[PDB]
RNA sequence: UAAUACAGGGUUGAACUGUGGGUUAGUUUCAAUGCCCAAGGCAGAGCACUGGAUUGGAUACCCAGGGAACUGUGCUCCCAUUAAUAAGAAUCA
């Protein structure tokens, strides 16, 4: 019985290697296939300064 | 800040890679204007200076003219010296 489960337990996990294989290969071509997006939206002017702790301790 | 030429950086993806970093002097690339030097030299405007006014009075503010300075792989970094209050990790959906 624990031969016949560790059989089992190899076919499943088989399966589903090849399925996550699969899965992510698609997604990485697809991404491969799509050409580079623009970001198109609003910059970083505020962002470029940052507010930490002030004084000594910082 | 149109096009073109030569180079970055940023963003997005695929691959590669596999703790390969964070900070940094006995380090040095760059860096407003002015000054020194060199260039040119009268488009504009404009220190000193001249003369036309106001003022007890002005060496100024106002007006007219003006040979200092205004474009450099040079000399070069003084500063209220440049995206801030140094850089990195952690805490947040």
């Amino acid at each position: 019985l624990c031969e016949l489960e560790q059989k089992k337990r190899t076919e499943r996990a088989i399966q589903h290697s090849q399925d996550l294989w699969k899965k992510r290969t698609a997604a990485k071509d697809a991404h491969s296939e799509k050409t580079p997006e623009l970001y198109d939206g609003p910059f970083w002017l505020k962002f470029w300064r940052r507010k930490k702790r002030p004084g000594a301790r910082g």
